[PDB]
């Protein structure tokens, strides 16, 4: 059985100067492989910690990341203007990877291309350039977002050789490939229905890219 992240509660309240924690209860052990994330309306997900408490590369001291086991919690010690936003878990102890449906508290480069209106039924595809790494040595990962929800894990591709890892729920509906010559990871959908429009991301980790718009109408 998929892994189940829970957030309970979609909707917080807090005040600037506050201490806030938001948590995530898996519903298996996943050890300490989880991470969080703020996302804020019309950008892409931003990685705040990992390994459950580890702060990622620029991320104010204010966060703070604890827990193990099935139990996380995301606290943000003085709550700033800034810190308004979606904050979501997810784990990647195994596959399917999966999130939690968020809590919304009231050099590396990704370029994705592709996205546009697409006729019901027909195919699309979606690219992603990556730069200012080394191509071929990072697991690339595709989710998406259907407007106003939460986030699922498409599945990933590793460059170097093409690897890939399904989520079951997508297993014929697309297909991962790269071009390793122009460091740019692709994405392919067939079949689609108004269930598919959405925002897609492609990742690696720590960094995504600004997400590509489909509309199936």
């Amino acid at each position: 059985k998929d892994i189940v992240l829970t957030q309970s509660h979609k909707f917080m309240s807090t005040s600037v100067g506050d201490r806030v924690s938001i948590t995530c209860k898996a519903s298996q052990d996943v050890g300490t492989a989880v991470a969080w994330y703020q996302q804020k309306p019309g950008q892409s997900p931003k990685l705040l910690i990992y390994w459950a408490s580890t702060r990622h590369t620029g991320v104010p001291d204010r966060f703070t990341g604890s827990g193990s086991g099935t139990d996380f919690t995301l606290t943000i010690s003085n709550v700033q203007s800034e810190d308004l936003a979606d904050y979501f878990c997810q784990q990647y102890s195994s596959y399917p990877l999966t999130f939690g449906a968020g809590t919304k508290l009231e050099q590396v480069q990704l370029q994705e291309s592709g996205g546009e209106l697409v006729r019901p039924g027909a195919s699309v595809k979606l690219s992603c350039k990556a730069s200012g790494y080394t191509f071929t040595s990072y697991w690339i990962n595709w989710v998406k977002q259907r407007p106003g929800q939460g986030l699922e894990w498409i599945g990933n591709i590793y460059p170097s050789d093409s690897y890939t890892n399904y989520n079951q729920k997508f297993k014929d509906k697309a297909t991962l490939t790269v071009d390793k010559s122009s460091s740019t990871a692709y994405m392919q959908l067939s079949s689609l229905t108004s269930e598919d429009s959405a925002v897609y991301f492609c990742a690696r980790w720590g960094y995504w890219g600004q997400g590509t718009l489909v509309t199936v109408s």
